[PDB]
C-alpha cells in the first residue's frame, strides 16, 4: 500500500524496494530519459534527508519539487538532468530555500 | 500441508508439462523421467498429492490429471528461461510479488527480467521488471514477448510475409529478422507496464 502524493493509494509491496518507499509521486517531463524516468511514471520514494552526490532526489525549491541527480559541494547545489536537451539547474543555499524531500528507489509505469 | 521433495518433482514435472502441451503426463512418462522403479511407484504419489488438494484424479480415458487451486495473487516473476522449456516453467520462478495485477491493462499475468538496453529509447531498461498479459492475439506495431528458437526477447513487432521483423529502441542495436521456413517462432504474450527496483 503506496500513497500518491493524498491523490490515491496503490497496492504495491513497500519492501520491494530498497531503502523500502514511503509514497508515489508523478513524473512531469523529459528531463530524465536517459536512464529511463519518462513523463507519466509514478516515482517511488524513500523519505530521508541524507543523500550523496550521484543519487536520484527529489527536492524543493521555493515552493517547487523536481526531479534530479545531485552533485553539492559546500553552499553550492547542481541538480543535473539525464537529457542532453535540458540545462543544469544551480542553486545557492545562502539565498533561496533547498530542501531534500526523499531518495527516489524505483519506478512503476501502467500508462 | 507441505509437500516432500519427492512429492515437489512430480508437481512440478506435471505442472510444465501442462504449461507446454495443456496436457498432463501419463504415470510412466512420470516414472521414466524421474526414474522410478515402475508406474505403480508414480501412482503412489499422486495419491498423495491429491490427499493434499493440488491435485484431482478422474479415472477413466488416460491422462486423467487435473489441477486444483490454480489461482494465486499477486505476480510470479520469471528469469532466466531455458532451451526446450515452457516460458513459465517451474525452474525460471524465482519468487511472487504482492502487486495489484489490475494496476495494469490489459491485466498482468507475470513478470519478467528484461536483458539488455535493446529498448531503452521507450524507458526500459537492463533488470527492469516487464509487466505481461499472457497472449497470442498482437497487432503489429505493439511491444511484445517472443520466442525465436526459444531465446526469448522484448520488441517491436513488424510482419513481413513468410519473415518476422522485431524492432529495437536503442540507436546501437538493428532488428532481429526472423525466417519462418527454418525458425521456430512464437508470440508469448503483451507488454502492459514496468516495475523497476
Amino acid at each position: 500500500g503506496l500513497p500518491l502524493v493524498i491523490e490515491g493509494h496503490y497496492q504495491v509491496d513497500p519492501s520491494l524496494f530498497k531503502p523500502n518507499a514511503d509514497f508515489l509521486l508523478r513524473v512531469s517531463g523529459m528531463s530524465m530519459k536517459d536512464i529511463g524516468i519518462m513523463d507519466g511514471d509514478l516515482l517511488a520514494v524513500h523519505k530521508t534527508q541524507d543523500v550523496r552526490n550521484g543519487q536520484v532526489v527529489v527536492a524543493r525549491i521555493d515552493d517547487e519539487v523536481t526531479v534530479k541527480r545531485l552533485k553539492k559541494q559546500g553552499n553550492k547545489v547542481e541538480l543535473l538532468p539525464e537529457n542532453s536537451e535540458f540545462k543544469p539547474i544551480v542553486v545557492d543555499l545562502r539565498q533561496q530555500s533547498f530542501t531534500i524531500e526523499g531518495l527516489a528507489v524505483g519506478v512503476i509505469r501502467n500508462g
